[PDB]
């Protein structure tokens, strides 16, 4: 349905917050437990990709994505919302 952001591009926008970190599974997966592992609750990440987005050019759903609980869920947000944004 989608092919333009990918999940490694998410990853990278994730390390502009915690550059630094010794406690991370990135030898299989970072998604199944991405949000709720780390203390990132939908009301503080929030404003976060608010900002996350400025860069990209693509709408603004602080909606939908605002009440992200999982991460995967993040990277399919900014994509749809580039593809319809074209």
């Amino acid at each position: 349905m989608a092919t333009l952001l990918t999940t490694d591009d998410l990853r990278r926008a994730l390390v502009e917050c915690a550059g630094e970190t010794d406690g991370t599974d990135l030898s299989g997966d970072f998604l199944d437990l991405r949000f709720e592992d780390i203390g990132y609750d939908s009301l503080a990440l929030m404003e976060t990709a608010a900002r996350l987005e400025s860069r990209y050019g693509v709408s603004i759903p602080d909606d939908v994505a605002g009440r992200v609980d999982t991460p995967r869920e993040l990277l399919d947000l900014i994509n749809g919302a580039l593809a319809e944004a074209a």
